[PDB]
């Protein structure tokens, strides 16, 4: 009973939700790879789920680690073989990454970006607030486009990383467009990017999301976007305020999910407050939509710390699943008081 | 208060939900095309809703039918200029036609299912009873291989016109595959396909599936496939006896929901049935997955037999989006004998 006592192993470990599942994607993996940041994307299973699953692994002698890479034994070679564990393999389209959707008819467009956004910001020093690639960013504006949910919309972008605004004022196409941050080197770079564009239309907001919404902010737009924090709870307090932007019926939301620190039991919990507590509806999820760019900043994490192996990411490993919800009649958002302050952006999954 | 009327007029003529937002859509799609079943593509509004909608733009002077086409009027585009309606863009992939999956490693599989079914029963003469192309079907492999359910796991395929079971016999991948459908025609066929390529793990199933479950068939797979009828008594019904066919957590189901027949209402209420009865989370939903083949058969529709136009759909406009759900601990399918009748594929929405 092998599956059995590397289950309980890895319980030991995590308070993790831990199915044979869970262990039959690591292994599925490690076939495939022996990069640490690429097991973790292919198995798509939270980052300290696999470092414990990795970890038990190696603790009951299924695994090494032999020139940097995470390896079967020959009594892992006979464990997989032995379940029928084969290598993930992947078909991912190779023209639009997996998004669903072309950019071809873009290109000026991420050119213009990437050209606008020569100096941005640089990004926060953890892998999981890094902001998108420029593709991405192209590519979320095809999307919404195709949904018809840009031109002459009323747009509203909670947080702003990605400089999805400044893509949006590129395309022309919305009626306008607010942005919530209160990074102001954020903001204060989007404004430069507007002047530059000469774009009037935009506005940036800078109140306190815990608390309730202003007043030009309630039911006033057409269609949010945001990337929450990945816990419940944050999910709830960002994508419920973004549907509390939102008009009415027939409105959308854009947000990104990951597999990457949100297990599926805890997607099952996100999923049920769409759809019991704002009552929306989810018209789309469509896995890796989103790329993060990588620049190795890992180093705080448990897999950099306590493993063996240190060597850096050498792709953008970390992506997210796009979540299109639309609005339908009794739906609502999230307009209370988030009386919670940094715990919001953590949960027991780290 | 033009729109206001228009929905008033809409409302008058159906029972499904009617919102601005759903004239938008029809709005939007009839300045891109002005081809009845491309509006429905387009549009991803219910066929019936589409109807009413452009009976009662119609009605109202906005619409006009020229040279057997559905087009504005010069009142109408003064309708779309006024609220901001532009026309609607579609950026889907050319290469992977929106499926993420792309099937150049598949090429062989491809070729051998388009010769294995050469002689295949010929379909329903139903549109929405259509089965779906072999490019469809190739995907749908690649799709579930890649996310680990399809090698060395058994398979149950509940019904299958689509004859998915004989590409995944041609696949090699699956420890063995039971299909139940009572239509002698298309399991003799599988036979004959299974003799010919020497599968000997193949099984055929053809108890009554208002009955509950056979121990043979409860919790004896790792995932299944299924294509249930559009109401959500159904879609409980079917997907709820393939999750009954499941281990327990982390197996998977997969399985089509259409735009087409089947209102966003609609879907949150078979959203409402995934997550809150069943226990299970959706990983994936994408658009237009899977593509019917279209022959015509559209002349029972109300857009066929009520609409000045009556031409045939020249491509195949017939499309579903493709779910994927996961088991996780406490998930349960639907047991229970079904007492309701053919009253079970039938539902308001037409
Ligand atoms: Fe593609």
């Amino acid at each position: 009973s092998h599956m059995r006592e590397i289950i309980e192993r890895v319980k030991e470990k995590t308070t993790i939700p831990v199915y044979e599942r869970t262990i039959e994607n690591v292994l599925s993996a490690i076939q495939a790879s022996g990069d640490v940041w690429r097991i973790v994307d292919l198995s798509e299973e939270p980052l300290p789920l696999v470092v414990a699953v990795v970890t038990a692994l190696y603790e009951l002698g299924y695994v090494a680690f032999e020139n940097n890479q995470v390896i079967l034994t020959r009594k892992g070679k006979e464990l997989v073989e032995k379940y029928g564990i084969g290598p993930r393999a992947d078909y991912t389209c190779s023209h639009c990454q997996g998004r669903t959707v072309e950019i071809d008819a873009f290109s000026e467009l991420l050119e213009q970006f990437k050209e606008i956004t020569r100096d941005r910001p640089e990004p926060a020093h953890q892998f999981d607030q890094a902001y998108v690639t420029p593709e991405t960013t192209v590519a979320r504006v095809a999307l919404m486009h195709s949904r018809g949910d840009l031109e002459n919309k009323e747009v509203f972008v909670l947080g702003d990383d990605d400089l999805t605004s400044v893509a949006l004022m590129l395309s022309g196409l919305p009626k306008r467009i607010a942005v919530l941050d209160i990074d102001e080197r954020l903001t204060k770079f989007i404004e430069k990017a507007a002047d530059e564009i000469g774009y009037e239309n935009i506005e940036i907001f800078t109140f306190d999301l815990r608390k309730p919404l202003p007043d030009y902010a309630l039911h006033k737009f057409d269609t949010f976007i945001t990337d929450p924090p990945e816990t419940v709870e944050a999910i709830r307090a960002f994508v419920g305020r973004g549907i509390a932007t939102l008009k009415g019926p027939g409105c959308a939301g854009y947000f990104g999910i990951t597999r990457r620190e949100s297990s599926l039991d805890k997607w099952r919990e996100i999923q049920r407050v769409l759809l019991n507590e704002f009552g929306v509806v989810i018209t789309d999820i469509i896995r890796n939509f989103n790329e993060y760019v990588n620049w190795g900043y890992v180093e705080e994490t448990r897999a950099w710390r306590l493993l063996p192996i240190k060597v850096k990411p050498s792709y953008n490993w970390y992506k997210s699943y796009m979540f299109r919800i639309q609005t339908l009649e009794g739906s609502k958002g999230f307009e209370d008081e988030i009386t919670v302050g940094q715990e919001l952006y953590d949960d027991e999954e780290s």
